[PDB]
């Protein structure tokens, strides 16, 4: 049973009966020989797991996973190089250099970095913006490569500058409702942007607010020019891949290393396209012969930095958020301490080295990481084998992809959109849960469809921040009362036999009071008390001025009258003199001790007040700002001058220690109004009144 | 003394011992004859105070205040029409039509609407943007008037659309730190923009990111062309007005209706400029003769709506925020119910009627409202007399301002910048108070100086919203303990003789848990408990799998061994099989009842745990979202499967009623874990353990 027999404490009788107990530059600038061995081995993390490498139980699994992710990285390299309007050889450069740099500088053991379609589509939008903003067949796709490389270099520089300044916690402003709303709209963007390769149409590059319908108009105005031999091949590839992926999602009994339908269908499509001369019989958009070898490095152009300095921030944000959210899943499994700041440095170095050698930007993909982890990827040596496969495709076997339809690539990339399109079926899962994150989802989807991918992310983040203000805009403030003659105080409109003491009003605001809900708090407090205290103070001051005017006239003196009725000379105060009606009342010059409650002398009318104390339950108020401290001080000054005691209960110690440095406590609003709980304020009032 | 002898309640034993107690379209669509008389008399509020008009005590004071504000409105009309590059006659139209419309449609009794310099400067920027974006001496200032009228019409339409949709609470996103940071930067903008009239220079219109230094470069590159006869006159006017304003701020004894130095200095300057032929002796920039009469109305141009649709939103926001913050001061005095939604409708109608008749936009000014209220303005009839004065200046006495220097106007408008420039001396008043609103002030000032007035307001609002996330990003989570063997639980690192029970950990997070602080909450909870529970669950599952493998081999059977030492066959789990290490443990198929704490059989190693229950004090957690509910459910599922009881205390009723519709409670995380306070959870643990 709950038995308590303590005295009544009031936060100053408690702090005197139980006694309590440069700034950062001398702990962060101490050059020690034990700290450099931590800093270097956390900056260059290949010296930490490569000596501690269990060879005999990991090498074969890493080799198998490396081959099985290198084939997928080759097939996804020259398929994401079509979302950018560059030749498809520049997609193989994008999946080789970051996989080499992340081997030396990365912390995650299970992701395989390369390109992934949302970031390559954002790069494809930014390069068309840089082309359309620059001052003055093969000469068009030269400046596309030369500007995509510079967009990649600038995004890597931004990511490296994030990683050096140790701001790796920027992923927490990217809640999963915003990610789930951005991802389906990016999937719709991919599905629309890959229509011009299935139908084999010619679409000009659009870079504007809404461009998901400009591409739709430019495609659907020339449906009569659709190559049937490309559409039939893309439809045949698309329904086989979905059926075999459905079979691979089910049927997982006696089935190790599930059947790769993408590689098999690509081999079959390339063999058919070579054997029957599909470039000459029909007229298809075949992937031409790539130059065997790498390209010499280019200097990044300066005039395209100043044109796309806004899009590279969004590219860096998306490339860090995706590569953190994917890697944290495999970090919760296997229990390794993934470091957020080193990921930005590794991805920035990988993107810089990729952009110097004419690649394009990218981070890890969810499907390639799932292929690398599901087939037994133990460490990042599988990424090295996956990069060696792309190296041997670039150097030697480049002619084997020369009879590739370029519509089977767009059909394969439309294959695994079902993972990002099923999240449409969660709005109903969010409508019956919060109705604020459903709003965040809907507004993120609308802003990403309409305002593109660069501006839509910033607009959805700015709305996600406004949602938190919407949550605490109109709090459900209530009035409390006692249940069962004990220390249980709950809401008055809930239980039956609640007892409320005489002249005590316990008020509770269940939200942190800041600038958007201080006026609402004041209005709700005035409506719950029953009067405005400034109105009663002004009427009391008017009555006191009339009383002392009658005393100066020689009528009053307790307070006996001479005549029964006087004239009702309502001396109204003009401007620049009405501010004396807000002054505190002093009755030291009078012999009587008026209380403004029983009655007054002749034709003096003052509204009555039954209160003598109110209690503010501030147990849920988390913080205050200058506007709340100013408004709260203005409220308590009206409540104290009206002879009503105020108590603020339920606060802990650093709340009072923060309120000390707000110039809150003066000779009127003393520091002895803070009590511990609600019940020892009611007990203090009851032991003070009698 | 505090004596309590209640039983121990657990939010389900409490709700069964004390029994408790279309949606809005049928209360908002009820056409009643008593509701129309409220709606019309709140929409057309001149029918409410004009019959209730105490004539014999208000008429003379309203006439005096009307004359004294009409002179100031005339002198401020054709001085704010120089911040826009229009002829000065179009400033007298801006202070006449809104004062007539606000008489019929306004609620405040003490503001005098007209132009005010921040909004006219924003109009002057937007009109230059509309000129510089339009496709193709007197022909330049024709399109300035024709585009400023359309910017005014669009801003009035936006304000009227705000007032009809009843969103009049948008001023609460405009905290006083943001207003105080925006106002001084607007004052610096006014002081720089009025330099070309003192020196009498020719400056082209700049409309861009940063333009406070483009005007400074265009002025200070041609200092050698400064008219000395204008600079000397502006300096003579400027130091007299400041001295007499200092004398008027002090010396307020036997001094009614303080001496207007602006009208006297304007009369003296005009008389000197006429008597000595200042347009011919020197070569000054005198205010030319205005056409006597109004202008016929124009249709607003459509092509300039689409160019400045972004700036008109900022003009409407500033025009509502200033006219609300000024009117609320005189609404707190005199006690009248000012309505926020009617102010938007009245200002929108005033701006529309002003923009049709070739005026420009505006709301009330602080100085004109102070002049109208301080001289005895009782109602809005003083605004009507102030408009009649502007009418008689436009119609008849227009030649009296024709010898006006146009540098004395810029010198007068630099006079009362001291009210908006002294707020520089509050950063030190905000540095020792919060250091978040000092940051809001500094970032608002920097964004308004750099990004102009239109974009700077939006950027400072977007940073003000981010400040609230910065306040609750890293909360100061703590561990509590008991003081003095009673129901007082406070922070463990504060007091000396705090007692903590055996195996109980009371944890407290003093912030609402949302998406930005759920990972920090999980990391702080794991660091305060002392272990990760998923690690102990995985090691317990590995040990249990080894135990049952030894049982299948025929060695174990309580739990006696056969041999002393076995081989250390560490059967490590591959991928797609390691997720069985997170499953709950069941020991129903074993005869023994292992507890994972004392010891285990041969070479089995499990980490020990001293906990058996932890308590989460959620009294300060105001709300949750889907990310917090998901992460909290994931935390409690690890803590329950490890055989550690969890209790969540300090929550009130609608917190549990909200958590019901989150799919939070299942067969594992039952609803019986919620307790009332901290002490009756500790008492429940102590009465359950023995
Ligand atoms: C939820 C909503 C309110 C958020 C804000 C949406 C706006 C950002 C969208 C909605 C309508 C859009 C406009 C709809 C149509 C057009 C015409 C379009 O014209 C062309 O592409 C050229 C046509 C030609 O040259 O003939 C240019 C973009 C624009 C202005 C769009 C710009 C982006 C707008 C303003
Ligand atoms: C806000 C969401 C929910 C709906 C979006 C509706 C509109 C904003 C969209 C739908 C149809 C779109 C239009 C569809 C086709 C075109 C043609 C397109 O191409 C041209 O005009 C090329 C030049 C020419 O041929 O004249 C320019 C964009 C435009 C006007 C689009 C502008 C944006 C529009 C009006
Ligand atoms: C804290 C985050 C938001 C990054 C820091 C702010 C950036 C958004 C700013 C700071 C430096 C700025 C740059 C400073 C100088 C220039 C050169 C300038 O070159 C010109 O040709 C001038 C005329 C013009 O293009 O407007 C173009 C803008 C640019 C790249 C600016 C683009 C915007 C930048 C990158
Ligand atoms: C958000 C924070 C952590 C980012 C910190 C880094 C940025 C402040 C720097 C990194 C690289 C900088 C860029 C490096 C080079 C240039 C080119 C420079 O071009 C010129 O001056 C034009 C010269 C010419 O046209 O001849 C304009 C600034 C800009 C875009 C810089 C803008 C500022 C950037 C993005
Ligand atoms: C606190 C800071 C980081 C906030 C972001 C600041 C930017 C929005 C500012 C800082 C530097 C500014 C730039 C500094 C100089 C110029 C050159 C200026 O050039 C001209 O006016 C034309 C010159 C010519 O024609 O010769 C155009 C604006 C611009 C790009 C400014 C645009 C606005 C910028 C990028
Ligand atoms: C961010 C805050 C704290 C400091 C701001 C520093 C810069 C962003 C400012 C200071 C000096 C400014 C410059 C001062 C003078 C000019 C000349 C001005 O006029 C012309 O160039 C006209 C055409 C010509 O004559 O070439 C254009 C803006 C510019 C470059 C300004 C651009 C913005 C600058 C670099
Ligand atoms: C909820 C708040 C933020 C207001 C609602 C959204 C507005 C910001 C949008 C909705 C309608 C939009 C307008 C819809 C159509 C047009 C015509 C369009 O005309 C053109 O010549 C098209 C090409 C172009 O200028 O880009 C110019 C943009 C404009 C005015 C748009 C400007 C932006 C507007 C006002
Ligand atoms: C924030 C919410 C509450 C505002 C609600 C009102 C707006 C949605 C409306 C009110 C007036 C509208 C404007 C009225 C007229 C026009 C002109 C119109 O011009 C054309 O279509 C061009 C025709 C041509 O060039 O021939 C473009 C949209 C625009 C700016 C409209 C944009 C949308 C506005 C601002
Ligand atoms: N598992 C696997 O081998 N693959 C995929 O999952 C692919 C996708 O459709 C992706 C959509 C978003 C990221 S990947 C894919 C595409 C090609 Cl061209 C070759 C192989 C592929
Ligand atoms: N009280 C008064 O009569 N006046 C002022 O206060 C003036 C200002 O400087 C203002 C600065 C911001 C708003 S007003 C002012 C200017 C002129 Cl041209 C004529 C009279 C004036």
């Amino acid at each position: 049973q709950y038995i308590v027999a303590r005295p009544v404490y009031s936060t100053n009788a408690f702090e005197e009966n139980h006694k309590k107990t440069l700034d950062h530059l001398k702990v962060c600038c101490s050059c020690s020989p034990q700290k450099a061995k931590r800093i270097v081995l956390s900056l260059f993390p290949i010296a930490s797991w490569l000596p501690a490498y269990r060879l005999k139980e990991w090498l074969l699994s890493d080799i198998v996973s490396g081959i099985s992710t290198g084939i997928v990285a080759v097939l996804q390299g020259l398929a994401f190089a079509l979302l950018v309007d560059i030749p498809p050889v520049y997609g193989l450069y994008a999946s080789f250099f970051p996989a080499i740099i992340y081997l030396f500088f990365g912390t995650s053991r299970h992701i395989s970095v390369g390109p992934f379609p949302i970031l390559s589509m954002m790069v494809g939008l930014a390069v068309s913006g840089a082309v359309s903003k620059a001052v003055p067949l093969l000469d068009d796709e030269r400046v596309r490569v030369a500007a995509a490389a510079s967009v990649t270099v600038l995004s890597g520089i931004i990511q490296l500058a994030f990683g050096i300044l140790r701001i790796g916690f920027v992923v927490i402003y990217l809640s999963e409702s915003l990610i789930s709303g951005f991802t389906t709209a990016a999937a719709v963007h991919v599905l629309v942007s890959q229509l011009k390769f299935i139908f084999q149409l010619t679409v000009p590059s659009h870079t504007d607010p809404v461009s998901i319908f400009k591409v739709l108009y430019s495609v659907f105005s020339q449906i009569e020019k659709t190559n049937i031999a490309d559409l039939v091949t893309a439809l045949i590839v698309l329904l086989v891949v979905s059926i075999v992926k459905e079979i691979n999602q089910r049927f997982k009994d006696k089935l190790p290393v599930p059947i790769p339908i993408e590689f098999i269908m690509t081999v079959i499509a390339a063999g058919v396209s070579y054997g029957c001369d599909f470039k000459n019989r029909f007229k298809v958009a075949v992937v031409g012969d790539m130059n065997p070898g790498f390209q010499p490095p280019i200097t990044p152009d300066v005039e395209t930095f100043q044109n796309t300095v806004g899009d590279c921030f969004g590219i860096a944000m998306v490339a860090f958020a995706v590569a953190f959210s994917v890697a944290s899943v495999y970090s919760l499994k296997y229990d390794y301490p993934l470091d957020g700041n080193q990921e930005l440095i590794a991805l920035g170095l990988g993107n810089i080295v990729c952009g110097v050698f004419r690649g394009f930007a990218g981070s890890t993909a969810l499907s390639r990481s799932a292929v690398q982890e599901s087939t037994g990827g133990k460490t990042q040596i599988a990424g090295l084998i996956g990069a060696i496969i792309v190296l041997i495709v670039v150097l030697a076997i480049g002619f084997l992809l020369a009879p590739l339809q370029k519509s089977v690539l767009a059909a394969l990339a439309l294959g695994n959109l079902k993972g990002m399109l099923m999240q449409f079926a969660e709005i109903g899962r969010l409508w019956r849960k919060d109705k604020y994150d459903c709003l965040i989802w809907i507004m993120t989807f609308i802003f990403t469809i309409v305002l593109g991918l660069g501006l839509g992310l910033a607009a959805s983040v700015a709305f996600q921040l406004l949602t938190i203000v919407f949550r605490t805009q109109f709090p459900k403030c209530s009035t409390l009362a006692n249940i069962g003659r004990t220390n249980i105080y709950k809401n008055k409109k809930d239980y039956y036999d609640m007892y409320e003491p005489e002249g005590v009003k316990i008020f509770r605001c269940p939200s942190p009071i800041y600038f958007a809900n201080i006026g609402f708090f004041r209005r709700k407090l005035i409506d719950a008390v029953g009067f405005s205290p400034l109105r009663i103070l002004r009427k009391r001051n008017k009555a006191l001025r009339k009383i002392r005017k009658l005393q100066k006239q020689g009528l009053l003196q307790g307070f006996i009258c001479t005549v029964d009725t006087i004239k009702d000379s309502d001396e109204e105060l003009d401007n620049n003199q009405i501010e004396v009606l807000d002054q505190p009342i002093n009755t030291t010059d009078l012999p009587f001790h008026i209380d403004w409650n029983d009655d007054l002398p002749l034709n003096i009318e003052v509204p009555k007040i039954s209160l003598h104390s109110l209690i503010l339950d501030f147990s849920a108020v988390s913080f205050l700002d200058v506007s709340s401290v100013r408004g709260l001080k203005s409220i308590l000054q009206e409540f104290i001058r009206i002879k009503v005691d105020v108590y603020i209960v339920g606060t802990d110690d650093d709340f009072i220690e923060k309120l000390n440095r707000y110039e809150f406590f003066d000779g009127e609003v003393k520091s002895s109004i803070f009590f511990l709980t609600i019940h020892d304020a009611v007990l203090h009032i009851l032991m003070k009144k009698d």
